[PDB]
């Protein structure tokens, strides 16, 4: 194959740095013919399934129930058809029956290096060897974004149970960058961060796309210009935004830098297994030799053709602790397999990930993802940076209820200017979605901003009714 | 000497674990005759000063101004008398004139691994080799506290600029413990943590003594018992408390576990260079072969005899990046050199560190440290867990003004029970300090608790005057 450090269990050279003039961390693995890589992925898939059969009673039980044993894996077609998908709910029941890490932990208790989790929540018991496999995978993908040794990398997401921050830090450390783990979550942190960014001038920033927006507003309140933070790029995970039309454009303009999308799931660390590159900068590439991504039809858990939408199903190829085999994300995306500008021979998610299928709501037979609303509003000059979607899942909705902020300049322009914006926002959303949208304007900067994941949907029946009645009155 | 891995620059075996039956991580370095260790410390002090002279223009300039060159270091007496102390203000001016890390960074920019700091603030540019020297030093000292490989260690302090959390995590990682970096700082974190502690049952907890108190109150609100978190110990740094009479007793009782004191300064990472051990569990030992501690008279920066009070002055023996040579802490302590129950041949701070000399205030010619008030109040059954000291530095104070919380049970007992507590608190503080104390009772749980460092002194002239006038009225 010629694939660099290709073995299971994996064991990377910690002293390797690619040549300064190379675009790729691993030229072979990253640019080899996709058919040659798929044969090796298949080979690895067999090694992993044999490993899980031996060390995980969770997989042994689940696979026996679905009529599967690792020997029946003779092709990628066998994998999608015979191997049952793992659900997040299955991980919970396993952890409840086999505490604290479940019957899929595999490694002995003595090998566990870090404890993290979700916030029923699940605990991540990550082995020392996997932490190294995560750090190496992430340094490689960060190198792909043009991040280099000696670059100051600001990691600005909460350092707690959440894998995002730890994952970007482990990659910064392995890349021999100057890791700056400022973190997030505490009051007063954002006002302090903009001063640190102004002084330190980092080459790269990590966090959520929502935090990058809130931070530019904080920089402005603090009379600092975020274009003067010396940023070459910002790379995000945790929610949609980095591949959202007007959202990506707003962040790139605010910072005078490039935005990269990355991130699958915390259970799927190394989660940068889906990530854009410096040249293939729109959307994300599926780094197949790190984690095997399948975009599947939710009705049968089989791959959809390229050019079609489905749900990502993920498999670890380089993990011995809590390995995930066909973990169902429950998210929606579109994948293609056209030539990539960076020359990496990987499938692509050209529009990133639209959102979680469960987050979608229906209004008059029309299916709507919150990211579609965020996209339409961010492409408007008068939009103030925040909104809330007010829905009900208890009864059918005839119209979409939006609470939207106008900009401070639209507000300063007076009552007619505010009304013009409100009617224009209503029309634009109606044109994009093909559904009636009622817009209530709220005062600039009244809606809560976040340094984590934005929760713009208010699914409360009482709140929905109160707003519809209030909008019907005015 | 026989001192384990004794070289400069230091380079520890990452695979070494002491035998399961050993009390000491490094038996020689930890238990050798103090006179034999002091000759080696002197030798190392020369290596460090030669290193700083060569690589730091900050030290070259400072030492030339004080009439010192490394060749004049012929004894420990020469070190205290000839070497000028470094002040935190000197570090600031150096960072302003030579941004971002100052003219004491020493290592090339390319060697910087992590960026942290204070919150003018100073930036810490820590090299890869020093991060390893910190992790090894901390695993060694944590082993001394009885913490072992495979033990679940909850690191519950903010992961941001602050060195405390990162330092305890690096030690947990190197000790091959199950590092659980939950962190702190965000709203809702404490309510979630008590559930994680109840489920996971960790062997050890790290944070501030103030956070441990607040967390037991949160565990109780959440109808959980903190004695059932399976804790064998809690180890703290960042402020006094872990060697404070009634404070140490309250935490040990609340959790049914042992409390260990550790911590010098963030500039002095590995900051566990002052730490108690499982057997010498009261106060802290000065781990002299990691960092050279001198308890000095502030009037001349020369060592005080054992049995006397002074200010800790610290020197790195195993750091190449931002090495601190005779950094003045500005804190107050007492040191002794009697036999230790663990058998470690190190000097001791039997009462830990009293506080920062600048935090001290005077009332009618009597010098008072806030930790003395905290000690007197915590030794009272009716005390509710929080208080504020209200002072003025602009004018002379005749009496001490205290805002004290009674317990919920003292409050439920009625007006006479509240009055009895208020007068008893006033008397007790008067007896301990030998000064008049005015006590104003505030409602239970009204005073802000913290997951960081407690700021109990309100030094505002308007607030002081408003309280004295209000107390004079009632
Ligand atoms: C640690 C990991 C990466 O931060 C993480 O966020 O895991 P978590 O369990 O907290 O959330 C995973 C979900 O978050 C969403 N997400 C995550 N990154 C994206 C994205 N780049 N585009 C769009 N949606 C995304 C998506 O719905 C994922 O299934
Ligand atoms: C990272 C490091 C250790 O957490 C730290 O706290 O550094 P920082 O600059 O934030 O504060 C240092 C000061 O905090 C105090 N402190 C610190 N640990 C103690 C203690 N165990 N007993 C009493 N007072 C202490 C003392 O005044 C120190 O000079």
């Amino acid at each position: 194959s010629g694939m660099e450090e290709w073995n299971f269990p994996v064991e990377y050279d910690e002293n390797y740095l690619p040549p300064a003039d190379s675009r790729y961390w691993f030229p072979r693995r990253e640019t080899m013919p996709a058919a040659e890589r798929d044969k090796a992925i298949l080979g690895r898939l067999q090694q992993v399934c044999q490993y899980a059969w031996e060390h995980a009673p969770f997989y042994r039980r689940k696979w026996e129930e679905a009529g599967f044993q690792p020997s029946q894996l003779k092709s990628l077609e066998d994998f999608e058809a015979r191997v049952p998908v793992v659900k997040k709910t299955d991980l919970r029941e396993s952890q409840a029956a086999h505490p604290p890490f479940g019957d899929y932990v595999c490694v002995p208790n003595s090998e566990i290096f870090h404890v993290h989790g979700t916030s029923r929540p699940t605990a991540f018991g990550i082995g020392r060897a996997d932490w190294r496999a995560i750090a190496n995978a992430h340094a490689r993908i960060m190198w792909g974004m043009g991040i280099r040794p000696g670059d100051l990398v600001c990691v600005a997401a909460v350092f707690s149970l959440y894998m995002g921050s730890w994952g970007a830090l482990a990659g910064a450390e392995r890349l021999r960058a100057k890791a700056f783990p400022f973190g997030a979550g505490a009051p007063g942190m954002s006002a302090r961060l903009v001063q640190w960014l102004d002084t330190m001038k980092p080459a790269a920033f990590y966090g959520t796309p929502s935090y990058a927006i809130h931070l530019a507003e904080v920089a402005r309140e603090e009379k600092l210009n975020p274009r003067n933070f010396g940023l070459k790029c910002l790379f995000f995970s945790g929610e949609p935004g980095a591949s959202v039309p007007g959202v990506k454009d707003r962040i790139e303009e605010a910072y005078g830098a490039k935005v990269y999308d990355c991130g699958s799931m915390a259970e799927m660390s190394p989660f940068m297994n889906v990530a854009g590159t410096e040249q293939s900068n729109d959307g994300m590439l599926c780094w197949q030799d790190i984690i095997y991504t399948e975009v599947c039809d939710p009705a049968n858990m089989r791959r959809v053709p390229y050019g079609q939408r489905g749900t990502p199903v993920y498999t670890h190829l380089e993990r011995t602790s809590q390995p995930m085999i066909r973990l169902l994300s429950g998210d929606l995306t579109l994948w293609t397999n056209d030539e990539n500008p960076c020359g990496r021979t990987y499938p692509r998610l050209p529009q990133g990930i639209f959102g979680r299928i469960d987050d979608m709501f229906t209004i008059r037979g029309e299916n709507i993802y919150p990211s579609e609303i965020d996209a339409a509003l961010n492409q408007m000059s008068g939009y103030g940076g925040e909104h809330r979607i007010v829905i009900t899942r208890e009864s059918a909705m005839d119209e979409l209820l939006l609470r939207v902020e106008p900009s401070e300049s639209v507000h300063a322009a007076g009552a007619a200017a505010l009304e013009t914006f409100r009617t224009e926002a209503s029309h634009r959303v109606q044109t994009v979605l093909g559904v009636r949208a009622k817009v209530e304007l709220v005062a600039p900067n009244s809606i809560a901003r976040t340094d984590f994941k934005a929760r713009r949907v208010i699914d409360d029946r009482e709140v929905f009714r109160a707003l519809n009645q209030q909008l019907q009155s005015s």
